[PDB]
């Protein structure tokens, strides 16, 4: 199956203002599906350590997916999709709009997510909202077509 | 409480062919919120009368939020993205997606609209389309999450 | 009446014999409306010659639409849209959104396509997924608004009817 990295990125919760239980309404919705845990840290939203992490993940670790959450929203700090679009090849705006819950008849909060999604090299890298909430219905999104995106990318099978 | 202005691209307008009736639209969509238009400013479709109010707007008077409506359609003449993204410091592409009216089962001509939407400094700025019912509709789509995107971008509180 | 040029980028249209019915896809769904198609060829998936076909029939020959076909994936040799990119005047997102059926809840896969829509001179340029089927479902979805941009873009009338 496909080996995913959990990244989170929160100034409160890096330093320990806050627990993190976003990463387990992620893992619940991986748990089931052709997924496996290999990473998880915690970064506060500075570019120069979330893109440590992403880098070591895609180029020494060759992770299939991240997932990264936190660090998209409005607020000045939230930088985590600046940082991780200087390190793709490439973009996948369509899985960006997923996870933005476009095309809903109520207006979504998640419409304010600039998370973005990407490529880099054959690492599928997504940006999910920091909300447990928001993180899960923005995966659930893209769940459905995620694992033909990660076989074209990867070029490893899942079903 | 949120300052808010209103900028019309219009060559017609400008010309004083026929007059501006989508900052009335724009006025009645915010009417109840919390929003007060404190300027009002009508240009042609020419990005350096564009820039110079935005760029007044936003790093003189201080204002929160900037709505232009017009100048973002096919036609060559529409130049508002253009002259609004190289202004901001970050997009936010999902409101700029609200703004098209994306997943309407019947086809929104709002999906002609290239307006843009981002912050610059400490001020949020959407380009609306330019009809009064273009600029109503996609005001409409976006004000749901409007006061929340503004408090996160301004730092001011909003209950 | 809008003048367009159907491009099916590929490799394998330079191969084993086949009919190319993605080409099919699209003329049948233009079929009826303001459009003659005034243009096809194939290309292969090398970006100079996509390019080149995209520079010609924009610049040269003035088609009004260019609808292109394949190369939209997420594979390393699928690059139509960055050879797009490269010549577009600007962007028209909101057809490259309606191109991946986006809140249709229509078929889940199109969302992948990368595929881009945007504006050179005064030719319209939307990149279609390379399957019938695929192509088909992105070109319907844009089609309701398709006669009103390229009025837009080209200054030419059209009839309604």
């Amino acid at each position: 199956m496909f080996r995913v990295g959990i990244l989170t990125v929160s100034d409160k919760g890096f330093r320990g203002e806050r627990q993190d239980t976003t990463h387990l309404a992620i893992r619940e919705v991986l748990a089931g599906g052709p997924f496996e845990v290999a990473a998880y840290e915690l970064v506060p939203d500075e570019p120069p350590m979330i893109k440590k992490v992403l880098r070591l993940w895609a180029d020494r670790e060759g992770l299939d997916l991240i997932l990264t959450n936190g660090g998209t929203g409005l607020a000045p700090r939230d930088r985590t999709p600046e940082a991780t679009r200087e390190l793709l090849d490439r973009e996948v705006p369509g899985l960006a709009e997923l996870m933005r819950l476009v095309g809903l008849r109520k207006t979504p909060m998640a419409a304010l997510s600039r998370g973005v999604a990407g490529v880099r090299g054959r690492t599928l890298i997504l940006n999910l909202p920091g909300s447990p909430k928001g993180a899960r219905e923005s995966l659930e999104a893209v769940l459905p077509v995620l694992p033909h995106a990660l076989s074209l990318v990867t070029g490893k099978p899942w079903k």
